[PDB]
């Protein structure tokens, strides 16, 4: 093909990303994805896929839970409090994933936006 690096195309293990504002807007459920997982059907396409099937506005309905929330780094990401039921959008950029929300754009590593509870664009 022609390269075309998708959002989930990048495979990482560590918990780090680029940009200066990695935190912001609700939806970056880092410890939330742990459990969920989609692939087809409208009922949430999962960020991993919600960025190739002609994305427009991924509707956030949920994430997972709060059980896990013991991290100083997540403290800044918790500023949004992930409001399940909101409405956000995602878009690629030079082979990278970033959720664009009214507020600003975020990073959301492949480990973060792996199994979020959103809608199928």
């Amino acid at each position: 093909g022609s390269h075309m690096d998708e959002v989930e195309r990048r495979l990482v293990k560590v918990l780090k990303d680029v940009s200066r504002s990695p935190f912001g807007n609700p939806i970056p459920g880092l410890d939330e994805l742990g459990v969920g997982n989609s692939d087809a059907a409208a009922p949430g396409t999962r960020v991993i896929d919600a960025a190739t099937s002609m994305p427009r506005k991924v509707r956030i309905v949920q994430i997972n839970e709060i059980f896990q929330v013991e991290t100083d780094q997540f403290t800044q990401l918790l500023d949004a409090d992930i409001r399940v039921g909101s409405e956000v959008e995602i878009v690629d950029r030079d082979g990278h994933i970033t959720l664009s929300h009214n507020g600003k754009d975020v990073e959301l590593l492949d480990d973060l936006a792996h199994t979020i509870r959103i809608e199928e664009l």
